[PDB]
């Protein structure tokens, strides 16, 4: 059910459809998740199309670290104070919602353990 | 001191043993002791990084780096059917370690949401 080979993060990149902008710049988006798990829950996704962490390139590293950068500094301006979780999903049993890599952000609620 | 002056430091100088998948000289994977899957481990940069959130904006690489060697380390672990990478920060995060630390767990299906 995806003949582009494209997702709606796509779409949402190319500003095709709306979703609850956060934060841009040149190389990744920050949004909210259209299906929150806590109070506060955002997704921040690079503009390069990589479908899962597992086919990532070394060359990404730093891009990938740049969401993560980018999820805290986002994380602090939603009035994230007592903590978050970052959470990366691959594949299958990682419950991967999303052929587009994503780093998922939860907090405003005690996050529990084991992290599903 | 290199590595910190939390328990992951201590595991960094080899002090105290740990069932190591992969190190270089920015990071070090070994298996979680108290598994909540299959399999269950973590990458530690050797730099002391106390918390995701105090992270500085030049950290960024090093910490791709600690995700990349983590896609790495599950596919030579062979969780090829997937797996959830996890920082936790703070309190509501559940972090225990000041020390930031990237979960990896597999080898089970994971449920959402993650805690």
């Amino acid at each position: 059910a995806r003949p582009g080979g494209d997702t709606i993060f796509g779409k949402i990149i190319r500003k095709e459809i709306p979703a609850k902008i956060i934060f841009e710049d040149d190389r990744c988006l920050a949004f909210h998740d259209i299906s929150p798990q806590a109070p506060t829950h955002f997704l921040v996704i690079p503009k390069k199309h990589i479908s899962q962490i597992s086919v990532a390139e070394d060359d990404d590293e730093s891009l990938l670290g740049h969401l993560m950068i980018v999820g805290k500094k986002c994380a602090a301006d939603l009035g994230l104070n007592k903590g978050y979780r970052m959470v990366v999903n691959e594949g299958s049993d990682g419950g991967q919602s999303v052929y587009h890599v994503h780093l998922a952000v939860l907090g405003g609620r005690q996050m529990h353990w084991p992290p599903g």
